[PDB]
């Protein structure tokens, strides 16, 4: 079993317990660390924080405590944007010029792979010929990385992929079957379901249907989205379960109406940490007084509420049921967005540190021994 964490290099600004230092990373916490993000400039791999070097150095230095660890630079995210990715993809010297820099730079920094997180090819402004380009993006990258291993001598690069659950992204963006042979695993985003861009409430990341859900909707969850991309070919072994540490926030139209599928006005207000409207990290969640938490039946996870503020989040329940249907699924994992938004310094939860990802790792047996 895998599990794969994310770190983010923007956590470090947070104020307060809330700032996510070098410290607080945990070498024996998860099997693969992937750091969140690197960009793109001339078509080549770059860092995009002022001390990127240096926090480099410090998370690859995670594997001289446990040198079983492996970690990755991930490329792309949510607010990169596409334009440099379909500029670089559009040729094949642009790729070759990428590619190249990529072998480069993780060898120079010492990161054993890749995570691609483009958001996403053939959406979100980048055109439908993104989507072959893509799968030729990730077999140049795959063969490039084998031949580098074989001129070298060294183990072999990893590549993965951060990959959508929505089958509007899937279809306009992912030759499932094709890439899923070039991936080493696929780190799939099951999450983000449901959220304040929605005018009712619903769930960041159910683990099923409500009963009263009907066409598209039926498929915004998480065992929708693992089949889907079990179906279109992924290997069940490289498929990694995607889980939040986060939810998703609301604010209702009225305090008396607090279902899920209630009308909603907007984002949550924003949390006294993440300061970001309509996220809440776990630990702006798991200790809110005065609130009322309630279970979504069908779908098998928390909700939260107090006044006119409503929260879909994860907790220790629901991580465990979502490591028994990976289980079940035969998944290669659990993959965790995002450590710094777990109770990572055991100040809020009373459940001490990293509550959430200890609960995947001992779901998974991955306990150190
Ligand atoms: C999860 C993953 O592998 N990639 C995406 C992330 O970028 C995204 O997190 C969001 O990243 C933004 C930077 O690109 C941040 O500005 C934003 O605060 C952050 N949001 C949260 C809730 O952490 C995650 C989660 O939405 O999903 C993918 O879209």
């Amino acid at each position: 079993a895998k599990l794969v964490c994310y770190f983010t290099n923007w956590a470090q600004y947070r104020q307060g317990e809330a700032r996510f230092l070098p410290k607080d990373l945990d070498p024996s916490l998860c099997t693969h660390l992937i750091y969140a993000f690197a960009g793109m400039t001339n078509h080549q791999l770059s860092t995009t924080e002022w001390n990127d070097e240096t926090l480099y150095q410090e998370f690859n230095g995670l594997k001289k405590m446990n040198p079983k660890l492996k970690t990755l630079l991930a490329i792309g995210g949510w607010n990169f944007g596409t334009q440099k990715f379909t500029d670089m993809v559009a040729t094949a010297n642009n790729r070759q010029t990428f590619v190249n820099s990529a072998i480069r730079f993780l060898r120079k920094y010492s990161f054993d792979g890749l995570d691609l997180d483009w958001e996403y090819p053939g959406s979100q402004g980048s055109p439908a010929v993104d989507k072959e380009r893509f799968t030729t993006l990730v077999q140049d990258l795959a063969n490039a990385f084998q031949q580098e291993a074989q001129t070298s001598g060294k183990e072999r690069l990893l590549l993965s992929a951060a990959v959508p659950a929505g089958q509007t992204y899937v279809d306009a963006g992912y030759e499932v079957d094709k890439i899923a042979q070039n991936l080493d695993f696929v780190n799939l985003m099951a999450y983000d379901f449901h959220g304040s861009w929605e005018k009712v409430t619903g769930h960041n990341s159910p683990l099923y249907k409500r009963q009263e859900e009907s066409g598209a909707a039926a498929s915004l969850n998480v065992d929708a989205a693992v089949q889907q991309w079990l179906q279109k070919g992924t290997p069940a072994s490289k498929l990694i379960l995607g889980m939040p540490t986060y939810g998703r926030s609301f604010t209702l139209a009225s305090s008396s109406d607090t279902r899920v599928g209630a009308p909603a006005t907007g984002s949550g207000t924003p949390g006294p940490f993440t300061k970001e409207g309509g996220m809440l990290a776990y630990y702006e969640v798991c200790s809110w007084k005065g609130a009322t938490k309630q279970r979504i039946q069908d779908q098998k996870v928390p909700y939260i509420f107090r006044d006119n503020q409503w929260v879909g989040f994860d907790d220790v329940e629901s991580f465990k049921t979502k490591v028994s249907y990976l289980k079940q699924k035969g998944l290669g994992g659990a993959m965790v967005w995002a450590l710094d938004l777990d109770d990572f310094a055991g100040f809020s939860c009373n459940q001490g540190r990293y509550p959430l990802i200890q609960t995947l790792r001992q779901e998974l047996s991955l306990v150190p021994r």
